[PDB]
Parts: C-alpha cells; sequence; structure tokens
C-alpha cells in the first residue's frame, strides 16, 4: 500500500571515521536510513555493507546504502552532516598540529558540497564538521543558501563534553550533572566557562568552598579541555578523534529530527547576538524541529569578553581570509 | 556454575507505585523483581501481566509476588517501600493531607525495617511512603543499616515537576533545566528558584532577556508545592504513580549502577544546617557505596526561612511517632 | 523559525489502566507526543500531569495532554490506540468473566469513536485494543472508513508474548529468542501453534527429542496462554491485565511509526486468507509505514485447521450479531 | 563508604578497529567500565580519552582507559575481549585474503593472552575475536585453563548477522523478525543452514510457496554470506569488518553480564557434539550468568553433514597446525 509513515534519512558527507561511526550510531539506536557518500569509492560500500549487518545484530531495522552522486546522497535528506575533507596537513610533524592550517584544503570541498545541497536538499537540517568549523560553516552557509536557522556547526558540544568528563571526575559524579560550557571558536582560543560550571545547576563555587576542588584545579582543566583535540591527536599517530564528535553531531541531529528542544553550544548564525553579525561561532542554542529556535546570550565578565573576544577575531579574519582568496 | 548474577530488586507495596517501578524494571531489564504485599492474589496477577512484558519487549528478567518477607527480601539488592496508604478514608480530596497518613504507616514500616534487618542487612533501601521524611527515619531506625544505605523518595519528583513547568516556559527538555526542591515532602517544600539553571545558565538571564518573567517563575514553585495535591484532585482516587515509580527507579539504578548521578532525596544529616539524627531532602550523590555525598547549598533569606519551617515540619512528626511507639 | 520535523502524534482514546500504561512508554521513550481522551472527567488531566512530569525524570522531551473533545484529541493524530469500553460485567463474578459478555456494552463506544475518527483523522492507523477484540476491529473499520490496511487489533503480540514468556522459562532461555505464536480469535477459541514453536528458529520437536520438554509440557503451556486473560482477571479482583497489552500496542504503534516491518501477529483485514472474507482475525502480519503490508498465510494441519474453524466461527456468528443490532 | 555495588568491568585486549569499537559500545550503553589494552604505545590512551568524553555527550557515566601492562588490563576484568593480532597478510593481494594465512602470527599473540589471563582474572568469561576463530580459540583455552564453559569465540552471530539481514531484505521485513543461522568453521567452510530459515518462527518454506522468494535466491544469499567478510575486505582497501563483529561481541557479552541466556551460535567447547572433542567449533548455544549453558546439536541434512564436515576438516587441520607449530 502507500507509504504513509516514512523513516528520516540522514546523509553522511564524508565516510571516513566520523562519518562510518555516526552511521554506526543510526543503526544502532533505529535513528534514520543513512547514506554514507564520499569521493573515495569502494571504501563507503564496505561500511554500508558493515553497518548493515550491525541492524541484524542489534535487531533494528534502517537501511544503510553508499551513494556515488551527490544527487543520490542527497536527495530527500532531512539532515545533511558534512565531514568531508582533511584532518591533518600531509608532510607536517603533530607537535605543529593546527586546526587553521587545513582552510586552503577544505574551504573549496565545503563549497562544493554546499552548492549541491542547494541543488538537491535545500529544505535539509545541515550539521558541519569539517575543520576549521566555524569557518567552514559559514562557507557551507553561502554555498548551500539555506536560511540560517537550518545550519549550524558540531564543535561546542564536544568541547564542552570534554569540559564536562574532565569535571566529573574532579567531583566524582556523573557527567549527566555537570553543566559546563565552551563557547567561542573551536580551537586555541575557545572559551571554557569556568565561572558557569554547574552540578544540577549548583554553583562550583561551592564545590571549591567545600574544599572537593580548587580553582587551580579547575582553570587546569579549562587548558586540558582546550588541548584535548590535539592530545588525541598526538597519540592516535594517524587522524584526529571520531567516536565523540560523532556522539555529538548524532545528539545534535536527533534534537532537530525529533523536535527535542535540547540547549546545545554549537556554532550557530549570528544576527547581533554578542554584538556580532553576519558571521558563526559557539554559542549556547536551542536546537529543535524548526532547526536552530534560539541563541542564548550570556552575561560575560571583563575577563570571558577578553577571552571571547580573541576568539571573535580569530575567525573573523580567517572568515575574511576565505572571502579574499574565494573563486569567483 | 553462576558467575553474573542479575541484580534483584524487592517492591514491598504492589499497588500503584510498586507495580509501576516492576514495569520500568522489566522494560529495561533492569534487574530481576520481587511483587510483595498483604493484598492477596493482586500481587501475583501484576507479576504475571509483567512477566508477560518481558516476551513482548525481548528482555529476560524474573518477576515473581512473594508473600512471605523472607522470600521477597532474601538476595535483595535494593528494597523499595511503598507499603501503606495513599488517603484517609472518609475524608474529602480537599483535605488531603500526607501528614496525616502518620498513623499506622509507621507500624508498618518498622515491620518492614525488622524484617530487612533480619533477611537483607546489607541492602539499600529507598523508601516511598508517606509522611516520607519521617517514615524514613523509622525504617532506619527499624532496618539498622548504615545511614548511607537508606533514603527515601520525594524531591526527584517534586524536582521533575519544578523542571517540567520551567521548560514548557522556556520552551527547552527538561534534559536541560536543572531546578531542584529540597525540604520535606508537602505544603513546606521548598522549590529553590535562585538555583535554577538552563544547562548551567542563570536563570535570571532569561528573565532580563524576557523570556520568562518573575512572577511567572513564582507561580511556577507554587505550581510546583501543590501539583500532587493537584493530582489527587483530578484522579478522583489515589494519588500519582507513573512519575513517583520513575524516580524511584532513577534512584535504584544510580545505586545499582554506581552512576554517581547528583538527585535531591531523603537523606540522612550528619551536621549539615546543624541538623542530626534525622532525614530531610537535599541534594545527594547515589553511587555504588550509597548515599556518598549531601549538598549543603548557601540559602537566601526566603529559603532559609521556608527551610526552617521544613525542619519543624519534620522534627514535629518525628516527635509525634516517637509518641505513638 | 517554521517547523520543518513534527513529532509523531499518539492520541489514546480511552485513558484508563491500558491508555495511560501507554502514555507512560510513549514518555518513557520519547516517542511521540501523547493526547490522553476519556469520558470520564478529571482523571485523564491527573495522569497527563503525571506523565509530564515523567519526561523531566527519565530526560526525554514530548507533550502529554488531555482533551476532552474528540476533534482536540484526534486531530493530527497519527496513530489512534483505541481502549474505550467495559472490561467486566457489572455484578457479575469473576469466575464467568468472559470477553464476549462485553460485546452489547462496547459496540456503540468503537462505533462512535469511528465516526470520529472519519471526521477528525481519515490517514491515522488504528489499533484497537477494546473486548471483544476482532468483533470490534470490524466494528471500527466499518465506522471510520479507513482503507484495511490502516487498521488492526491488539491481541495476538500479547497472547503470544505470554506463549513464549512460558516456553522461555521452559527451556531457561531468553523469550528474545523464542518464537511462539497465537493465532485466531482473542478469546477461548484462541490457536497456540504448539507445532510452530522455535528457538531461535529451531524446532520445539528437537528439545522434546532431547528430553529438555515434553509433550504434555507444552500442551499446558498453551492452555495456560488460552487462560491467562481470565488468571490475571481472578487475581487482580478489579479490571483486567494492562502492563503487557499496553507495551504489545505500543511496539505495534512503534512498527508503524517506524516502518520497522516487524513480523507481529495481530487482528488483521483478510481478503481471501483461508477463505475469509470481510472479517478480522488474529493473523501474523507485517506491520510498517504502509500499516499492514502482509498478511501471512501459515500452512495449518488437520487439528490446527479444526481449532482454528472454531475461531472463524465464532466471530463470523458474532460479526453477524452486532451488525443486525447496530443503530440506524 | 564502602562500595556495595561494583559496575562491571570488560578488558579489550587488543585497541584496533573492533577492540576501539567494543569500547564505544560499552560507553554509549553505560555497560561497565572499560580498559583498552594494545602493545602499541598512545593509540590506545587516545581512543581512551575519545571514549571518555563520549559518556560526558551521551549523559552515561563509566570510566574508559588504556591500560599498558597485562596485570593492569586483567585485573578485575569481569569479561575479557580478545581481538589482538593481524587482519591481512603483509604483502599479500586482497584478492588471496585469507583468515587461515594469519595462523602463524597470531597464535602466539593468543597463547600469551590466555598465560596471562590465567594469572590475573582467571575467573573471567573470554570472548575470542582474533582469526583464525576457532582455531584461536583453541589456543587461548589451552594457555588459559578456564572453565570450558568461560570461554568461546564470536564469529557465528557476525555471519548470522549477515545471513539474516539478506534475508530480511529479501522479504522486507526487520532482520528482528529473522531467524537465520551459520554454524562451523568461520571461513569459506562456514554452513549457513537455509532450512532453519524461519521468520517469526514460520519455516521459509512458506514464502518460497508464496512467491516472496525463490529457492535460487535463498541459495544466492547463502553464498553471499559466506563470502561477506572478503566482500567487505575488498571493498574497505585496508582492514577488515568491524562494527557488526564489535557489536556481536559485545552481544555476547551482554549475554554474560546480564544473564540473559540468549541463545547465540559461537564458537564453543565441544564435549561430544557430532562426535568432536578437544576442540570449539561455532555451534548455536545459550549464554548465561554461567557463561556457555547449553549447545544445541541441530539435526542436519545430507548435504549440511557435507558442509559441516568440510568446516570440521578446516578446524581440525588449523589445529593440527598449531599443534606443530608451538
Ligand atoms: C569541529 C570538531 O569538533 C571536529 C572533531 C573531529 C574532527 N573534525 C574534522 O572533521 C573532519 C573529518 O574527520 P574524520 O572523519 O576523522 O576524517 P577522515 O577519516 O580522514 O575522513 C574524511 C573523509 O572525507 C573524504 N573526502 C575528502 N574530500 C572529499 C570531498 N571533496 N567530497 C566528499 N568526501 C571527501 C575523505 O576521502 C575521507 O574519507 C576533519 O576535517 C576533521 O578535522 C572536527
Ligand atoms: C514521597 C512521594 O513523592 C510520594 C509520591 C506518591 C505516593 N507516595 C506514597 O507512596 C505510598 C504508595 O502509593 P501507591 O502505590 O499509589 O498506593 P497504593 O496503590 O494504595 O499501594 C500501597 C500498597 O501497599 C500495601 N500495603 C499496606 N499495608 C502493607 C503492609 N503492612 N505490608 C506490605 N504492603 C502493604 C497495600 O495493600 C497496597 O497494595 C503511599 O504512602 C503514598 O502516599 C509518596
Ligand atoms: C485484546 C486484548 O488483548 C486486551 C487485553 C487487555 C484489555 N483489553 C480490553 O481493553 C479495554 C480497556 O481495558 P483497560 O484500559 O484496562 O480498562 P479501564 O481501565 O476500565 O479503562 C477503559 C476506559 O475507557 C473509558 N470509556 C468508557 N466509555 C468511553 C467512551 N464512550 N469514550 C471514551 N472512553 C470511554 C472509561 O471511562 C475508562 O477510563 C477493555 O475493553 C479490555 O477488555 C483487551
Ligand atoms: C571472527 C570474526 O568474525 C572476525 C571479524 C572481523 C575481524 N576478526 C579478527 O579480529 C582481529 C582484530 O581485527 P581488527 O580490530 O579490525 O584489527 P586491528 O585494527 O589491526 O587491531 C588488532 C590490534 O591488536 C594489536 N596487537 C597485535 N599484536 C598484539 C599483541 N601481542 N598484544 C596486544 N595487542 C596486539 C594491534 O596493535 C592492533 O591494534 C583480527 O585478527 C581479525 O581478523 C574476526
Amino acid at each position: 500500500p502507500a507509504l504513509v509513515q516514512r523513516r528520516k534519512k540522514v546523509a553522511m558527507i564524508g565516510s571516513g571515521m566520523i562519518g562510518g561511526t555516526m552511521g554506526y550510531l543510526c543503526a544502532l539506536r533505529e535513528l534514520a536510513d543513512v547514506v554514507l557518500y564520499d569521493v573515495v569509492k569502494g571504501m563507503p560500500e564496505g561500511k554500508a555493507l558493515d553497518l548493515s549487518h550491525v541492524t541484524s545484530v542489534v535487531d533494528t531495522n534502517v537501511s544503510v546504502r553508499a551513494e556515488y552522486s551527490y544527487e543520490a546522497a542527497l536527495t530527500g535528506a532531512d539532515c545533511v552532516i558534512v565531514t568531508a575533507g582533511l584532518t591533518k596537513v600531509p608532510g607536517k610533524p603533530d607537535s605543529e598540529w593546527s586546526r587553521n592550517d587545513l582552510l586552503p584544503f577544505n574551504s573549496k570541498i565545503i563549497r562544493e558540497i554546499g552548492q549541491n545541497i542547494k541543488k538537491y536538499c535545500p529544505k535539509t537540517f545541515i550539521i558541519v564538521v569539517t575543520n576549521p568549523l566555524d569557518c567552514m560553516v559559514k562557507v557551507m552557509c553561502e554555498a548551500s543558501g539555506v536560511p540560517t536557522n537550518m545550519i549550524c556547526g558540531m564543535a561546542c558540544m564536544l568541547d564542552s563534553g570534554r569540559f564536562r568528563r574532565y569535571v566529573a571526575d574532579a567531583l566524582s559524579v556523573s557527567p549527566r550533572d555537570v553543566q559546563a560550557t565552551v563557547i567561542g571558536t573551536h580551537g586555541d582560543c575557545m572559551v571554557p566557562l569556568v565561572r558557569y560550571i554547574t552540578v544540577n545547576g549548583y554553583p562550583i563555587q561551592k564545590f571549591i568552598k567545600d574544599g572537593v576542588v580548587t580553582e587551580k584545579q579547575l582553570e587546569e582543566i579549562a587548558e586540558h579541555t582546550k588541548v584535548s583535540g590535539g592530545e588525541i591527536v598526538r597519540f592516535l599517530g594517524q587522524g584526529s578523534a571520531y567516536y565523540a564528535p560523532a556522539a555529538s553531531a548524532v545528539a545534535m541531529a536527533t534534537s532537530f529530527l525529533n523536535d527535542e528542544k535540547r540547549v546545545i553550544p554549537c556554532s550557530v548564525y549570528c544576527n547581533g547576538e554578542y554584538g556580532l553579525k553576519d558571521m558563526f561561532i559557539g554559542l549556547p542554542a536551542v536546537i529543535g524541529g524548526a532547526g536552530i529556535e534560539r541563541v542564548i546570550e550570556l552575561e560575560l565578565n571583563e575577563e570571558e569578553k577578553k577571552q571571547f573576544q580573541k576568539s571573535v577575531d580569530d575567525v573573523m579574519a580567517l572568515n575574511k581570509a576565505v572571502a579574499a582568496l574565494q573563486a569567483p
């Protein structure tokens, strides 16, 4: 008979570590049918077969397929999660790893994908993952032409996730009950908001006063959060983090697909908030069935504003450079 | 030959909340379940129905009714007690009061505690029976368990109500609303409006941004305080059970899986706020060692006043029980 | 901004034990927004409040609301699960409890609800629970006017669930790995297919030959399955089973909402199966996004056909009676 | 306060593709604390950090740690899942990929791990994944000395999963409702039991008669199942399957840890089934809190017996080869 309830469809544009991992979460949770697309042929088909086998093992039913063209991959996608691009610059020491160095390699890839989203699924919700994140979300926004509430970048949920894990270990509590947020650009200028940390809404200052943790410990945790990505790159040897990045992107996609209205910090379009316009930066936001439904403006004190401003400068300079170098 | 044994949770009281908690256990494959009650037949009916659920949802736990304390309690990793009454016989809904349940619920709780002492002294006890904070103390005295191994479920429910109302007002998921109620479960409970956060962000900025008003938050705190009576009035008979059951099982799961969740509940006071030898609702950390932390938040003038009234109420009920026996 | 992904909506018409329990599963699983409707004033509002509180406790976000008009309850419903009606005949001994006795009390209620579905949500998937089940599904089909693939009755998943639990206990295996099915009408004439029992696809006959279970043990399990409903009625004293019935109806609703294509025996429309036409009866079926997508016809031996024919004769007689007494 | 309820602990010995993936499942489901161990330094610490970050993201609380010594990785492990070893033979064309050729490189690795399990966690439940599977489980068995019911190898749940997925696609039903089993030795000689395929317990034969699937189609599906591992190796270019293998191993571990008593085909110790003794081969088994609680012997028809004997010959030759090596 005629299909009345159609499964959601999520397209993974980029089927490397993060793309395959997100496909895994979808199959494991029966969240949506999955399409894997990559410029590398053969590999997506292998992962799609492996992921299709997972559905039997875990008793779920979603279709996982590799698609070779942008048209087949993007058509009908409720959400498109983009991880296409490079993770490290070839021929460079891990000690010198920088997300900003990826700019010249990844801007063109992200722009091309955006042009195809405009053509095949202009109504989709786009979640960008490719680094340098905040810069790439802007490139994607310009190329895809989608409404600004229908595009965001995954980064701060991961940075906040790291921040929360470290605080949870220091306090001996579940990270479910630590609210710690990182805002700003995803990189060395990110801003872990130590002053705002709460444990089930209780101020972290209470735990400092009680003698469970010290300010020094918290600042060390904030620094650890900032260098966590590079730490994993150095330990892995090849590639970068993927389990938590994938879980973060899918958590965001799920808040959209199920209209959950979760409050998740992510790279979002600024139209005045914090005084910024025509750019994307990591800020707390509400993700629901209408995409980015609210961008939360936090009051920042002198030091916080100074840190955030540096973040703002990094991304504004990079965005200008990208605009300057863009092929007509 | 058995190396890994399933956890076992004993529901002492198999009425609305007891059966509902058994359902959560069967749905999540959390633990084997025993349903115990003084009413004959009913627990066997619910145990059968719940055993059928395991097939429907593809899980495998044992759900059985037991009519003896020895069979119900032996081997229990956690005992959740709901045995007792929900309303005073021959009393109007507009006169419903949790404190009026102190009469014989007190003897019921004492008997159960004596049996836990005998059959599963190493268990973690979660009391639900009203008047909650008062009954937890009776249970602690009768059972003899370490003070970190007993608590009462109340504030997670009150906090859940508080959170749902704030979430609706802000249009966000309640997962991201941290709102807490402390004190004694009743008209004197204390909703901590000052401590409401949205994913850790102070509610104060949402007020300034015009998302919610101060009057609206006050109304939400008041609604939280009377939510139980509201449900009692609407149901006509009995009281809430879905959220109370989910709260008790969330607490049991944090213990069984050593999660270390921060959950407000009725806990033993070892000097906090100058309180000793009593239980009252406070934020706590529940892990594999039971209650592992009790948080003593800084209260503002209004909260101190309200909390003192909560304390007066508890100490008076405890005084009353000491009068009975 | 404009809503793009709307949550599914399930209307519980009848907010008694089963209706409230199904609302609970929806809130626990973030499956759908829920509406509780009943002719009893007040009670649905109390349950809706309780269930809304559950969403905070378990960290989900769905709307649970009570509605007192058919229009508010049914409009926009992706799936309608109907439990409205009596469970026992007033003043009759539990020893004489019979689902068929409920016929004159529940037929008018089911017809009225169907007439409202026809007006308010003609594209919904209807799952009837009200007894006597197979007769009520037919009344609902005629009254609602929905396509025959968009209506079914929940019974055999429950009967089979019971059958499976008893066999799983006998073999000391998880019921996940016991496939046991009951077909026919939900009542004393239901047919537990002992011959078809499998353990992860392996025939039960091998477990008999190897001494794990006996023929009598299996016959007693089938008998226990048939009398399970009444056994619970007698133990409870008031009302009938609700936890497993609720889980079964929601499992069926989920297979439709998520287009899972699970194989679940349920009361479905017959268009030739066993020479049966214009009636509903419990049979294995595939439930997907297009509703009942396939009705499975099993080969029955002499004894099975005899038992099934008895089921058929009972429901056909009752369906004729109901039609003869229907208000003009 | 003294700890009363301790989380389960699962040790992943081998932190490559499958080991890290299994750690992911544990973190996502809050199944157990996880230890990642590997001979490669650095990488396990990187994966452990990444996985610890996942717990915050998905609101769970388990500890994920890398450990570089056997003592630290194995002590207190309720279950040990072993993937340590090689996936492909260096300098060997993918067109020539063979699990059997991995024997000389992995036999010593597995024996060493087994000796360490004996020393540090003799009461653990061992799940072996390293290829050639049935052969490696026997090596693990001899080296660890654990009770015969506390060791098994993961392979047939994965092969059956593939089998089930293809049948589910052909029938347009959820694979939850397809019961299809592969028994024997994990390799080109595995035995997909077509005759034992059921759809929620209903014989596949009726679906053939109803015209939903043909007999030829079912045979093609059995063939596809046999060559699925190599099909993925071919497409991937480097490495082999890991998502479904990881999910299968963890499903087995979960059936043990929560005493679920699921019926899962896996490589188990034979006490006379099919006249097989002192060896492991893939057979339907019940996995519960007492480990392998039952091994199911199915009646085989002529064709199935012929195919199964080839499976038996395959593993017996491998075990003979190992006895000759070490
Ligand atoms: C923002 C944040 O928190 C975060 C975290 C981790 C990684 N990342 C970035 O996410 C991206 C992917 O990481 P990964 O998955 O580990 O990397 P990796 O495993 O290398 O996969 C990237 C994949 O994209 C493919 N690809 C390259 N060019 C194209 C193209 N033009 N079109 C389609 N596919 C293409 C490539 O073949 C490869 O399979 C990188 O840019 C990372 O730096 C961001
Ligand atoms: C603290 C909090 O938030 C909260 C919320 C909701 C209900 N409660 C209380 O929880 C309790 C149970 O509520 P309910 O389940 O809805 O009530 P209900 O459905 O009446 O069940 C209580 C059950 O306990 C049984 N019982 C009575 N005496 C004994 C005894 N000596 N031993 C064993 N069982 C006995 C009784 O037969 C009945 O089945 C009541 O005291 C409620 O007031 C507390
Ligand atoms: C088929 C099967 O397996 C199965 C299993 C269990 C129960 N049932 C039946 O399911 C039905 C519901 O059982 P229950 O929930 O336990 O019963 P119960 O708790 O009594 O609730 C039925 C509800 O329907 C309400 N109701 C009555 N008339 C109307 C009306 N005109 N419009 C709207 N609501 C109305 C009534 O007020 C009550 O709240 C009964 O008919 C049972 O026999 C079937
Ligand atoms: C039975 C079955 O169905 C199945 C399916 C897929 C893979 N496998 C096998 O499973 C194994 C793991 O596959 P993978 O994870 O993809 O491979 P891979 O990613 O290469 O990881 C194997 C890991 O083991 C490590 N290792 C090597 N020697 C030792 C040692 N002595 N001690 C500790 N660690 C060591 C190695 O450094 C690497 O990190 C291989 O043997 C595969 O052939 C079996």
